[PDB]
């Protein structure tokens, strides 16, 4: 069988699936038409069980860096508690609802397996295109459907494990993605006064009256973006001043687009944010504040200039020096800026601002899709700040 | 200045770009926010007027196949049509509604007028870089625009004259794109039958009494869609049991690019009626017809087909006779095809099925998105198929 039609073949079907996903959460979202939210979970259970019996035959046949897999490993079990926790609750109070968490455990259980244990091969290439594109499109499904749907200890601890779900599936669905195109072919100082605000921070906000707590969120936000861009833009200004080759790898380059596809996120919230302040402004009203502009046009500014550093940092007496205490200095920031989100520090929710300008559900969705790209987006970039700061 | 530096920056503005755009449509959509229309349309036209100053610049500084050229000037000189309407609608009905689409028609003269004189070349990198990138995501956020905005002699031709607006915007989008990655590096008898079928339908339509026409509009789009399956599989048939090497070019590789991209609109709007078909079929109700399910299986099946064939026809005496006959029959099949939506044959928004389904908002922007698309497709495909017909 020709090679280019199982290419051509295998990207059609999966397309085909998610837009088939889609057009089933478009009837969803209408909340007037027959398709019930059951449906869509039947048929996510469905495309999850259609995946299983696919790795089951895969580890059947199979028998006749560290970074990226341990991260994978960690969200799939973070996922797996949340699982758990679901799996108990439909116990105690018992359809699809019960059916779905333990195909989804199984999943992930069977996912993180295959994930760990596969080897690049030669006689089956059309099993495994149509396999991993289903693989693809499920997670980007299951992606889908925790954004859509997340709109005793059973409430408070799917708050501060959802995130995680989200970003482990958005993750394993771009790595499998990556995995089908290639088938058959002084600065500690600043650092540690970041970590001690940030879990201090935290601390006074999880136990928290409140206004004073979310406005102590926004500062030390604004602070530390500032301080951020000044370390990566002295780091680009060092660069620039030692003029060198900037030439010469699959990994850097993976590296690069994860770093830049994991900031649309951010970015869309920020616009937001922006769009609802000026919008509120143009009323002449006393709300307008310039730390939620501020704080908004600083994390543009700031991931932009943090990865043209990266980026810049990886392609590539005193500025050995310079460079050590700015990535140093850096990987502790983000450290910083990811604790707050993961640890439950998520006060962007109840903003009244964007909740009247775009509406409560379109808010939640964009921070259910932001926050968890957030996530990952920080944590990506300590792992490529270290790599810097090895070289 | 690097050039990766570039190639980074120009991506993370153009895409700080459409976030913006995306987050003004989401203050839009909402209706409650303070952002109304003419907010967006005002948004746009300063995005349209910086890239006229940028073209105006580029064209200062440049003194010191033909398909696709004929295909955007032909979709840009009926987008010109359209404005020259609307320009006429405000000079009687005389803000924003009536600055928009001068330099909506200002924008169209001189993107014809830079896309036919562009000259690949090498000191300004970056200033080419960040115009065609500001390009890509006008056209981008003028595509959504029309997209979203559409949900005497003034009403009636506006119908016909916006599915090639839309069509316009995302085709020049997707060229521009494209060049901004680049910088710095018997058949007969068959088909005439299929021709006088449509151009009948069409008139026998447009004349219309009109739920039979509909249903002729369906009946003809199965039988023709079920005969084009049929000869595409024949002619992969043909290729199968001539083993050839199918090896071995840019252009060809967009070429399969742009035939799959092409076919999401369909796809989509095929999977909808689908989902809206057996939603209702659940019910055990009378409505459920089987030439609408039917019609959108054939849809997605007959462009998989399609595709597949065109793409094996292209990376590639009885036979060289049936290759000649298939082709040349597709190529009328896709003419006649073509036709039908391009002058009016537009039955699909009418649907109360899916219109209950999935709401008339939803399924009016899901039309706005297929339609469009399916005419780029189909006539991507005629061109497809006359230069495999000429091999
Ligand atoms: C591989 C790439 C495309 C990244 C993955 C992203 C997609 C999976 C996203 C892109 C656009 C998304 C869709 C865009 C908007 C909608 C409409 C939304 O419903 C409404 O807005 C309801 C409208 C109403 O209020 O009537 C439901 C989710 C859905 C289908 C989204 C589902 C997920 C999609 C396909
Ligand atoms: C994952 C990577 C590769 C791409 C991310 C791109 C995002 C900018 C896209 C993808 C999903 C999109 C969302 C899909 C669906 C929705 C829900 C939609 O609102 C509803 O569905 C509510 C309807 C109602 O309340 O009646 C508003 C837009 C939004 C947030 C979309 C905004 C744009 C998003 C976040
Ligand atoms: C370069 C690639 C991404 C192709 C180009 C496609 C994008 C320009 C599309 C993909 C998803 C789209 C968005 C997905 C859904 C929405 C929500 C929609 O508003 C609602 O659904 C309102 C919700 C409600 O009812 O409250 C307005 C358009 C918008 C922002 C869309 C704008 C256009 C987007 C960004
Ligand atoms: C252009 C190519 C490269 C990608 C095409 C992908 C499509 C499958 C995406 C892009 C734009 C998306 C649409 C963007 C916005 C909308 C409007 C949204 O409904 C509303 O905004 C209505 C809100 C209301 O009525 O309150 C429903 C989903 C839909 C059609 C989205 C469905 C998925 C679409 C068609
Ligand atoms: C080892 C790695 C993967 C980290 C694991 C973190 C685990 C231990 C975390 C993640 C979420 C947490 C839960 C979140 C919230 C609640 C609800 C509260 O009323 C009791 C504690 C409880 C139930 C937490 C227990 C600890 C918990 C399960
Ligand atoms: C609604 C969302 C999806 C809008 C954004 C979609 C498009 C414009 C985005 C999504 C991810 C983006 C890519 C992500 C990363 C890279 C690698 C970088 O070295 C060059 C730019 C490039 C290649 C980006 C180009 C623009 C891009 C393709
Ligand atoms: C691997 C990483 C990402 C795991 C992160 C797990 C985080 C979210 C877990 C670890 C311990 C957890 C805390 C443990 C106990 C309590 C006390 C309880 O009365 C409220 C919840 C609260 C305050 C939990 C919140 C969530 C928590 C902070
Ligand atoms: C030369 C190429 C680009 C094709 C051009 C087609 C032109 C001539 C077509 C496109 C749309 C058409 C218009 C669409 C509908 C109406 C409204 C009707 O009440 C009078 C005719 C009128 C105003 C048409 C005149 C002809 C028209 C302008
Ligand atoms: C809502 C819409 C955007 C969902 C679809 C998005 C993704 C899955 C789609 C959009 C366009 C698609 C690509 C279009 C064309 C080709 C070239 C073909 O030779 C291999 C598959 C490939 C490379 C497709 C892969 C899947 C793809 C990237
Ligand atoms: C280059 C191609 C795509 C141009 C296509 C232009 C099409 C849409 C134009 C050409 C001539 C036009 C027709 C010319 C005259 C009339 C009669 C009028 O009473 C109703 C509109 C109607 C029936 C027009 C409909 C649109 C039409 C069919
Ligand atoms: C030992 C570890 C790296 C795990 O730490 C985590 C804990 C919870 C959630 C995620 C992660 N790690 C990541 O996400 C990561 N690391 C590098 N690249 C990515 C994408
Ligand atoms: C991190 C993300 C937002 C994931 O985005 C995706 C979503 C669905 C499918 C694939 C991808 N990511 C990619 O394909 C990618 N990222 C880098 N290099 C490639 C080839
Ligand atoms: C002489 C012509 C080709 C023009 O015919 C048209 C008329 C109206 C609208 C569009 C087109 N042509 C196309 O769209 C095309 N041709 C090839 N590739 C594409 C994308
Ligand atoms: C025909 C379309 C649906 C256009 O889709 C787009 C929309 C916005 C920006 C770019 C693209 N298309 C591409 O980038 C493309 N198509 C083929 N090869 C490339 C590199």
């Amino acid at each position: 069988y020709p090679q280019k039609n199982a290419e051509l073949l295998s990207a059609q079907y999966g397309t085909n699936l998610l837009l088939l996903g889609v057009s089933v959460m478009l009837a969803l979202a209408a909340q007037s038409g027959p398709v019930k939210e059951e449906h869509l979970l039947s048929f996510i259970t469905v495309l999850m069980l259609v995946q299983l019996v696919w790795m089951l035959c895969y580890m059947i046949r199979r028998e006749r860096a560290s970074w990226i897999r341990g991260g994978l490993t960690m969200l799939a079990l973070l996922s797996l508690i949340m699982d758990a926790f679901r799996i108990g609750y439909f116990v105690g109070y018992h359809a699809a609802l019960g059916v779905y968490p333990i195909v989804h455990a199984l999943h992930t259980i069977s996912q993180v397996h295959f994930l760990w244990f596969h080897i690049k091969d030669k006689k089956y290439e059309t099993f495994e295109r149509f396999g991993v594109i289903h693989a693809v499109f499920t997670n980007l499904l299951l992606w889908c459907n925790g954004v859509m749907s997340e709109t005793s200890m059973f409430s408070t601890s799917l708050y501060y494990l959802y995130p995680f779900n989200i970003e482990y599936h958005i993750f394993v669905s771009a790595m499998l993605f990556v995995m089908w195109k290639n088938i058959g072919r002084l600065g500690p100082l600043g650092g540690l006064v970041a970590l001690a605000s940030s879990v201090s921070v935290l601390v006074v906000y999880l136990i928290h009256m409140h206004e004073a707590a979310v406005s102590m969120f926004y500062y030390y936000g604004v602070a530390m973006m500032a301080c951020m861009c000044v370390g990566s833009g002295t780091g680009l200004l060092v660069y620039r001043m030692e003029n060198r080759p900037m030439d010469t790898n699959p990994a850097r380059t993976l590296d690069t687009e994860l770093l830049l596809a994991s900031s649309l996120g951010s970015w869309l919230m920020s616009w937001c944010s922006v769009v609802a302040s000026v919008a509120e402004a143009g009323q002449k009203s006393p709300s307008f504040s310039w730390t939620s502009l501020t704080y908004s046009l600083l994390l543009v500014l700031e991931k932009c200039i943090q990865n043209l550093f990266i980026v810049e940092s990886l392609y590539r007496g005193r500025k050995r020096q310079i460079l050590k205490n700015i990535c140093m200095f850096l990987f502790m920031c983000n450290i910083s800026l990811w604790i707050l989100p993961a640890f439950g520090c998520r006060p962007q929710y109840d903003n009244p601002l964007e909740n009247e300008t775009f509406g409560t559900s379109v808010w939640t969705t964009v921070l259910n899709v932001a926050i968890p790209l957030n996530l990952f987006y920080r944590m990506h970039s300590v792992a490529s700040l270290f790599e810097v700061f090895r070289k």
